[PDB]
């Protein structure tokens, strides 16, 4: 669909070179194991990251733009949940998401 489509090359977007310096902490599930954050999966319910929604949006999982919308913004939840305020991932976190809903915004 024109909606989905769209969707697709904002996530392109946030997983190209353009934004690397800040998104690469999203590319894939926190490993709250190699990290050890003990807490982590008993503060966050849900994890979510950018490979997920991909194999998702390949799968054709999301039915229209909100799912899709959704899935993002739980990553982003999740990050500043987790995070104290002050660490450099909820910084990069900021930046993301100022990218994600100013194209989101702009969906035709
Ligand atoms: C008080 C300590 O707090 C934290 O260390 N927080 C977080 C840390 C990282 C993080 C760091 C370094 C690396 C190498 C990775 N890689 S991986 C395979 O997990 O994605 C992730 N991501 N992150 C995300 C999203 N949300 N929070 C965090």
């Amino acid at each position: 669909s024109e909606h989905l489509r769209y969707c697709d090359s904002i996530l392109r977007e946030m997983l190209s070179k353009k934004h690397a310096a800040y998104a690469w902490p999203f590319y894939k599930p926190v490993d709250a194991e190699a990290l050890e954050l003990h807490d982590y999966h008993d503060i966050i319910k849900h994890p979510m990251d950018l490979s997920t929604v991909k194999r998702k949006m390949d799968g054709r999982e999301y039915p229209d733009a909100q799912g899709f919308a959704a899935d993002v913004r739980l990553m982003f939840s999740n990050c500043y949940k987790y995070n104290p305020p002050d660490h450099e991932v909820v910084a990069m976190a900021r930046k993301l998401q100022d990218v994600f809903e100013m194209r989101f915004a702009k969906m035709p």
